[PDB]
């Protein structure tokens, strides 16, 4: 590339002289002068028309003069910034010398090489001010002339795609103005420790636009910064993904035994879906994935193809870490010798099959836990609890794998008979094992069962629960023992009912969570029937939680990674990767 | 593999089911108790096999700092998976031992246990 | 007042909080526990002030007649009141009376027990779950014994602790007996515990700060302090 950018007013020699400046010649020289006429273009052509080579180009700004009006100025400073990103080069930044115009132009023109990058930000002087081509030719021979050097200038990476979002706009006006930079700059201070809740360290190397658009309000215009971003997933149940459409299509039709299954069952659809205006009962909501779950992946075709449309669509989110729980007894049978053993065992068999061949390619890959869900309803009898915990203790000392056990879940509990007040003298084995535990503690739940939740089971994460607000002393003891908290904002939003849903004034806590300081994180709950993944999940806390920041987004993503159960040096690793990811795409996606 | 070869050439054969050994070791990892008893659990989900478990033992050291009074708690869950309770104590058979092995922890079989003659 | 008159005059101070020691006697009134337990939520409801007590201490002698295997009930109060709870399980700390004091006694952090390099599980349990072990260099170096102690070949596990992930926090326990302070303290790990880096003087630091009885609000602010300090230190001491 090796491309000039110079600013010409009334002088015109100082050109050859940043020509001159590198010590092997340029090769594309454009400036960018007003529209005075003090300016001559014929110096800089019979200069130029020496070296055909190169490339050469004059702009001048119409409508412009003297640049002696607020009016003139802020078009000049958009004219001008429109020609620096049209003659940026496509990979390697471009030199630029401004020791030409007055010092308005200048300054617009050391800011622009701030904002977009310049490879060397350089001026131009000498002691006798030349003016001919001989006087200047002397004074290099000589030694005269200076060139000042203030530093290589890395600029904000990632602005150029405006140049794809703004077109070329050679005939234009006053109106087309693209101030989305200086409103960050005006929302600076404009609205504590948000500044220390600064995760992934090598964000404080970031630009200081980026620090500061980081700490803009997130908009519903930020789906592809959301999506690119790595995040992690702690609450995605694997019954509910391949729920309807084309997915559960071919998940029926890749069945080993096809003449058993039921196609001829469907859900029923909702309207407005995913964003029903109407509230949902759990029943319902468990009831509008039947067509997946038990009744569908008792056949082994079933559940591989299952399990694999999952990590793929997990990979395809960018999610890098995710714990998926999955109830083998819902597909287990006896009729073909498929116990609740082996189906956790071709599960897990299935999922590290697909990490290690996505990571022997050496492409982005989705390390993938599992957590055994013990429903604590069955027919009234508790032998499936043991069962449930007897099993994941017992899948815990396979070792040898990526994928492995983490942890339990309780869920499927009312009160009373299913009330988790009663089942430590079981939970004494699952916890002198090494296993984690999570509880489904929502449902309106009294504050008391979150207590016996924390406190009796030492349970380590807490699902939904989003009643905290009512119980001062809960919130209190949730913060102080750093245990975590994930929410799904489209699940809970659908069952539940938040603003904006019509005749409904309650609001997601989730900004309120974070500001208390909970660990709080973001998932998916069913990704089929809520028919949203994590994108669109973190997303609609634009409208779900007004005010909220991207770098609330990142506090959510540094919450997941450190409430996941695993261990310290793969939980180093994962931090070491995310951070790095991270600052990756803030650096190439503040472009937009 | 070996039952179902002899049963095949149609003579006499041994069917044999097995007990897992609950053996304690107070040496630390003492979860140990733990992971064998949810080891027996799960392997009765095999559900088919000529030879399946069919209980649990509690082999090891039976002196008072290893009775069965301490632990009912877990093995409240292997009772209602229905494995059968097989205590091994035999040598320091204290009477109280031996009761609350049998009422305690509901053991359908006493290992050893030479000196029943002493209680009544 | 010594907080409130250090504050005013715009100067580096110290905050403080108190911890009032549930310690064990058994020379009678046994009662005494329960009521130093008592005696710290009363005054929990101080409510006011920069200096509150926030959590007690259960310091005397560690044998397993007076385990934490009998005292769920009598802390159940001091659990829903909201205070933390220290365990001072440091000599002859058995593994079950460590795990019970983790679970059933819910301490939130945990005083020297050195001897968790035994344990794998016990280990695996304090990491997994974040709770903090605090070491003093000097007091265990003149108790238990340590290199380079002569005739002593026992190597310190702070190292060790640290690079296996747990949130191990350095103290002086007593500053008058071990005629240490803290900055000695932290200087003997040159030669107790060769090897160490003093990126990892920076994690104990940022550990203690972790793992310290603190509000939410008050520890991003201590946070952020600290963050500058550092930074403010490192590049002098860097620059002379
Ligand atoms: N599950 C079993 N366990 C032990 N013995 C069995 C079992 N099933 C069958 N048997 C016995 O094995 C024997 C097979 O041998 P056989 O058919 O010649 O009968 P037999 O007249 O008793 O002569 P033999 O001496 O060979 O047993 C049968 O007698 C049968 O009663
Ligand atoms: N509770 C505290 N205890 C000790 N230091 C504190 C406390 N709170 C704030 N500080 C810090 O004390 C310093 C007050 O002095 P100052 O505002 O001049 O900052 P400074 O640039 O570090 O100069 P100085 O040497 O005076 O600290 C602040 O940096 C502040 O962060
Ligand atoms: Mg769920
Ligand atoms: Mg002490």
């Amino acid at each position: 590339s090796r491309v000039l950018l110079c600013s010409a007013g009334h002088s015109s020699m100082v050109v050859p002289e940043a020509f001159h400046a590198v010590p092997e010649g340029f090769e594309e020289v454009h400036v960018f002068t007003t529209d005075s006429e003090k300016f001559n273009p014929v110096v800089l052509n019979d200069f130029f028309h020496s070296l055909p080579n190169v490339r050469f180009s004059i702009t001048k700004c119409h409508g412009l003069a003297d640049i002696l009006n607020e009016r003139d100025f802020e078009f000049y400073q958009e004219m001008l910034w429109q020609w620096y990103l049209t003659k940026m080069p496509d990979n390697e930044l471009p030199y630029v010398c401004l020791s030409g115009g007055i010092k308005s132009m200048s300054a617009s023109l050391q800011k622009a090489a701030t904002l977009f990058g310049a490879q060397s930000v350089f001026h131009v002087l000498a002691d006798n001010n030349p003016r001919n081509i001989e006087e200047m030719f002397d004074a290099l021979q000589k030694g005269q002339i200076h060139f000042i050097e203030m530093g290589y200038e890395p600029g904000w990476a990632a602005l150029r795609r405006l140049k794809k979002i703004l077109p070329i706009n050679e005939g234009c006006s006053r109106d087309n103005f693209k101030p989305l930079i200086s409103k960050s700059i005006e929302e600076i201070l404009s609205n504590t420790g948000k500044s220390n809740q600064l995760p992934f360290p090598s964000l404080a190397i970031l630009p200081p636009i980026a620090q500061q658009w980081l700490q803009l309000p997130l908009s519903a215009n930020d789906g592809a910064w959301i999506q690119n971003l790595p995040k992690v997933d702690l609450h995605c149940h694997l019954g509910g993904f391949a729920t309807s459409g084309s997915l559960l299509d071919q998940v029926r039709g890749a069945a080993s035994e096809p003449d058993l299954i039921d196609r001829t069952f469907s859900p029923q659809e909702i309207a407005g879906w995913p964003r029903s205006h109407k509230s949902i009962s759990l029943d319902k909501y468990m009831e509008l994935g039947n067509a997946n779950g038990s009744k569908l992946l008792k056949d082994k075709g079933c559940l591989i193809r299952q399990v694999e449309l999952l990590y793929q669509s997990l990979v395809n989110d960018n999610v890098a870490y995710a714990e998926i729980r999955c109830s083998p007894n819902n597909y287990a049978d006896k009729n073909k010798n498929r116990s609740a053993w082996v189906v956790l065992q071709d599960i897990n068999d299935t999922f590290t099959r697909l990490i290690t061949e996505a990571k022997q390619k050496n492409q982005f890959y989705c390390h993938v836990n599992l957590l055994v869900i013990a429903s604590r309803k069955f027919s009234g009898d508790l032998s499936d609890i043991s069962k449930h915990l007897a099993l994941a203790i017992t899948a815990m000392q396979q070792g040898e794998g990526v994928c492995r056990i983490v942890g339990v879940d309780l869920a499927g509990f009312e009160n009373k008979e299913t009330r988790a007040s009663y089942y430590e003298h079981d939970f004494k084995a699952v916890h002198r094992c090494g296993l984690a535990v999570t509880a489904h503690a929502g449902e309106n739940d009294d504050p008391e069962g979150i207590w016996q939740a924390v406190y009796s089971l030492h349970a380590r994460r807490l699902g939904h629960a989003l009643n905290l607000l009512e119980a001062p002393d809960l919130m209190r003891t949730v913060i102080e023992r750093k245990i975590g908290v994930e929410m799904c904002p489209y699940a809970n939003y659908q069952i539940k009912g938040f603003a904006p849903m019509p005749n409904f004034s309650a609001l997601y806590p989730l900004k309120k969570y974070l500001e208390a300081g909970i660990l709080v994180s973001v998932n998916t709950d069913n990704i089929g029937i809520s028919g949203a993944n994590l994108s669109e999940n973190l997303l609609i806390l634009a409208d779900l939680c007004p005010g909220i920041s991207r770098m609330d987004v990142l506090t959510i993503i540094r919450n997941s990674i450190e409430t996941a159960f695993i261990s310290h040096d793969f939980r180093m690793e994962l931090l070491k990767f995310f951070d790095r990811k991270i600052y990756d795409v803030c650096l190439i996606s503040i472009k937009n």
